[PDB]
């Protein structure tokens, strides 16, 4: 395993967002040309094992642990009836106190807040990516496509990401091989060498959330200077076309930075190799 490895994301110009928004309320539009300097991105979502190294080193207590609860999806025992605040749910106990990570060390760490993620990434000599860096990387060198790999959900009849199959939220068939999370190195890489950039765990980025974007060309944009929620990207193992069509690189959602949940993790980035 080399689950803290990073890949070089090349310098480039890309179209962020889309002029054919699928969830207009989320400010997927307008499409805008963005220039990104070369940098490095974690190939993998941060895993339980990698987060455990951080905690062993620092003694860090996550915000869910301090608050004493976190959000868990009902189907695996609030924003929706299927999100329950579970006492004792946290990164080590993803469905509550009588769950464990012992059998899933290589799955993405969950129940980590924005602050938790920033602490980890900085400890590791890295940082969170910006939304623009994250989306550019997600797109994997392709222009104006829905997914990191193209426009077809199952190219060549193959599953390319861990999302939901079946009727959400009642029945997840596990057709793609995983009902909950998958190992961080599951599924094919995109064109830049990134795994699970759509699906599996949602991913925090550094930006404050807004839905108001200019079409002006920008360079290494950081998002708005203020806000109340931070941007998350990429969808999760819960995502489905029928209700949360957000396993697209252009998609986006938000949460307050102290929020945590059983489908939300992160990966780091860095200007240079640490
Ligand atoms: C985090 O630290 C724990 C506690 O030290 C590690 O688990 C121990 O590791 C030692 C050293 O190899 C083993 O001999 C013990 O059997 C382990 N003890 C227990 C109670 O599990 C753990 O491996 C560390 N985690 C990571 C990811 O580095
Ligand atoms: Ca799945
Ligand atoms: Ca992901």
């Amino acid at each position: 395993l080399a689950h803290s490895k990073m890949v070089p994301i090349p310098a480039g110009v890309f179209t962020m967002g889309t002029d054919d928004p699928q969830i207009k309320q989320d400010g997927e539009a307008p499409a805008r040309r963005v220039t990104i300097d070369a940098f490095y991105m974690d190939a993998y979502e941060v895993s339980n094992t990698e987060f455990e190294k951080f905690v062993n080193s620092t003694g860090y207590l996550t915000e869910a642990e301090k608050f004493g609860d976190s959000f868990v999806f009902e189907g695996m025992l609030a924003a929706a009836p299927w999100w329950l605040p579970v006492k004792g749910a946290n990164w080590r106990h993803p469905e509550g106190p009588d769950s464990t990570i012992l059998h899933r060390p290589d799955h993405p760490v969950l129940h980590v807040s924005w602050n938790d993620a920033v602490a980890y990434c900085t400890w590791a000599g890295k940082r969170l990516p910006t939304e623009a860096e994250w989306e550019y990387s997600c797109r994997g060198g392709l222009h104006n496509r829905l997914f990191p790999w193209g426009n077809k959900l199952q190219p060549k009849g193959q599953h390319y990401a861990n999302i939901w199959q079946g009727e959400f939220p009642v029945t997840n068939t596990g057709e793609d091989g995983f009902q909950g999370t998958a190992p961080v190195d599951a599924f094919p890489p995109n064109g830049y060498g990134l795994y699970n950039i759509v699906g599996n765990a949602w991913e925090w980025t550094s930006d404050w959330w807004t839905v108001h974007h200019s079409v002006e060309e920008t360079l290494n944009p950081k998002g708005p200077p203020s806000g109340k929620d931070r941007v998350k990207k990429g969808g999760s193992y819960m995502s489905h076309r029928s209700y949360c069509y957000r396993y697209r690189c252009a998609a986006r959602s938000q949460n307050t930075p102290d929020s945590s949940a059983s489908n939300l993790g992160f990966r780091c980035a860095a200007d240079r190799l640490p």
